[PDB]
């Protein structure tokens, strides 16, 4: 019987069709990090298990894709990237010229829905200040710019975890809870607000630290951040500056302060951001932000700042669906080489060399057909042109060449 | 302490440097591809251990980097991709237009040395005759004359496993065994001839048919197999015509004749080839053959004709290493703005928008830092380029340009 053409559970297929839209996708991300001057790099799938034991509860570390191998060894299919840059840029110690600007499109993995996803990721290393998430933003709305969208279709909301750290301190929480608290918080529009209060209860804070954390969450400006923590916090002249930079590089329209965005990941220290629909029908486009303690964490003797984002390749692709910007762009060819008979073979087989030499992509028929089945398939294959080649202009040193969106014509004059 | 640096055991990293490496092969791949005429697709790396149980002794199935889910479900990171292909196109069914030429690069895995490697893929599906490993073998040879190889440099060396399936069959073992036996002959170069002879006596097969193996294995012209088989053998007149299609595409001086060659895979019927480096100092470059059987044991209604061949992303690069064909190609982006001071960030920001809005890769200088260690940092990053956005040219409408491989220019003039 057949055997089982379904894909594992929860993992996509990408057969030429949908090749084509993931591949429109990462020349896009491909492109963008290029006019950003970002370099591309890699690591593993596979990376050890270790690498993502945060114990802050976060979604991304509690449905890793873990599995221990025949020697024992705890390791994972990487649920995100980051850790793997983290473990790159420590390799590399003194030896890595700063500041570095480095990306990759990833797929990631999990386990509990979608079990994998493609993540174009995008770090900037060893730049202290907000020009680095100014970059990384401007980026991100590049990127769907690039794609079609608009400043009407989406924006990306800016946040600084910094406010909310100056609560959690004031109020007497050690800072060991900060982390858990963001991670919690980050629940804070899909759950009921009860039972983010609750989550907060379980973790040891009291009921006047949580009623802090709400207000300062649902501040609708900067100003009102200012009036609650200082026109000169940390967090206001970093945001301030950050609106700036963006309004100059063009992109004023996408960005948008929003209090509520903390981001579910333990190791944001500063700016957080995310990419949304402005007609409130999709999750987070992307989402990123500052972390400059990891490489502090995972053993760096000299802190190392950072800050980046992913970009997932499924909801992008849902809201470019929804707005009719992926149509399907069908395969395309060059030439169709095609021999009036198999007699002609060696000879097309010619012309079919002298056309791809010039850079041209050019198929031949490979099976036995008759001419006009040819022309079918060429069609069907999206020629540009074919290419006859049939006895009586061989001899004259031509072929019978025809535009498809039938002439002799000289080999030499082919291309 | 630090976190563990190295990666996964018999994995690689691929920091930016080695990035650009794989980065110049993989261009090449999809280059070669295009000019040819494949479409790309992909599939998960996590497929069903199912799809690989083949039962013919083979390396690549021994090798399995398997596990068992959470949900007791059998799977395997693919140790190659021909069976992910033919899973796809069992899917289309009759809805897949004929002939289909598929290409992808999948990063393949073993365990046992390395675990992982990048594999290019190339398969042509519904082609009875051999002009698809005609194809196929000219698309290898051009990938290699892509990279700066020659025919001095390499070659491919070309047989057919229906001289061998007579000889098995004339002897009176059952074609059940015939694929063990090629696993088993695929060895002979590698290993003693006692432990082939010897692991060919296990399998139930007598001296006698063992000889006659050995002697056809080692028949030097495909005259010599005329002799044997017959001018008109199934194999003599496809060799002939392969031969005649490769030489009338310009590439006779790449391929030959080697009836040693058998490949290590269950599933090929017809044509094998394998490439390989003139000095003899590199294991086989890639490898396919046309495997027209497969189809029909997933359990397809009608039999599918196939051929291919994978194509690594190891040994290519040790011989073109050893050619000193890698030469570090050092990042490079067009334009570095270099903000005088911090005042004139907004500024330079406006002048980074226009520059990347017209093509170019441009960096702005992130950090507060010297105007001579911006263009230190220009120099490093590689940038074409160095513009300076200094108060008083800003005024003039102007800013300073400065070839890197100082002119104040005005804005409009600069892209
Ligand atoms: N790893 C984060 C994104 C990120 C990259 N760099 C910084 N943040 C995520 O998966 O959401
Ligand atoms: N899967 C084969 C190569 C191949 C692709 N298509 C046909 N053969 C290998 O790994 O060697
Ligand atoms: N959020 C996510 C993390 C890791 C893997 C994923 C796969 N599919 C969808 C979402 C994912
Ligand atoms: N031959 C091979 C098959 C599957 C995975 C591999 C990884 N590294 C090297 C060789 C491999």
């Amino acid at each position: 019987n057949m055997v089982e053409t379904e894909p594992v559970q929860g993992c996509r297929d990408f057969p030429p069709e949908a090749m084509r839209c993931r591949r429109h996708l990462f020349d896009v991300f491909h492109a963008t990090a290029k006019t950003f001057g970002f370099e591309e790099y890699d690591a593993p799938v596979l990376e050890s298990e270790e690498l993502y034991i945060r114990k802050a509860g976060e979604e991304i570390t509690e449905q890793m894709f873990n599995f221990i191998t025949k020697g024992g060894h705890r390791v994972a299919l990487r649920p995100e990237m980051t850790p793997s840059l983290a473990r790159l840029l420590l390799g590399k110690g003194r030896s890595l010229l700063l500041p570095a600007k480095w990306y990759s499109i990833p797929q990631c993995w999990r386990y509990e829905r979608r079990r994998e996803h493609y993540q174009w990721n995008m770090d900037i290393v060893g730049v202290k200040s907000v020009s680095a998430e100014v970059e990384l933003v401007c980026a991100a709305c590049w990127a769907m710019r690039s794609l079609g969208l608009s400043s009407k279709d989406v924006g990306i909301k800016v946040n600084s975890r910094k406010v909310l750290q100056t609560v959690v301190e004031q109020a007497g929480v050690t800072s060991d809870k900060f982390a858990p608290v963001c991670v919690i918080v980050d629940k804070m529009e899909k759950i009921p607000r009860e039972e983010v209060e609750a989550q907060l209860a379980v973790l040891g804070l009291e009921p006047t630290v949580v009623d802090a954390i709400t207000t300062t969450l649902s501040l609708k400006s900067i100003d009102e951040i200012a009036q609650r923590v200082g026109e000169e916090h940390e967090a206001v002249k970093e945001l301030r500056q950050f609106f700036e930079q963006v309004e100059a590089y063009g992109y004023g329209d996408w960005v948008l302060f929003d209090a509520s965005v903390v981001r579910g990941l333990a190791y944001y220290t500063g700016i957080v951001f995310e990419g949304f629909d402005r007609e409130g029908k999709f999750r987070a486009l992307c989402g990123g932000g500052r972390y400059d303690n990891l490489l502090t964490t995972y053993g760096s003797p000299t802190p190392i700042p950072c800050a980046g984002f992913g970009f997932g390749d499924c909801v992008i692709v849902e809201l470019l669906q929804e707005k009719r910007l992926l149509p399907d762009i069908p395969h395309v060819v060059d030439d169709v080489v095609i021999p009036f008979d198999e007699s002609m073979r060696p000879h097309a087989l010619a012309v079919l060399r002298r056309l791809r030499d010039a850079g041209r992509s050019a198929d031949i028929i490979l099976d036995k057909k008759k001419v006009v089945q040819a022309f079918n398939y060429a069609d069907r294959v999206g020629a540009v042109r074919a290419v006859l080649v049939a006895p009586e202009e061989w001899e004259r040193g031509e072929v019978q060449v025809k535009m498809l969106r039938g002439f002799a014509v000289p080999l030499d004059r082919l291309v």
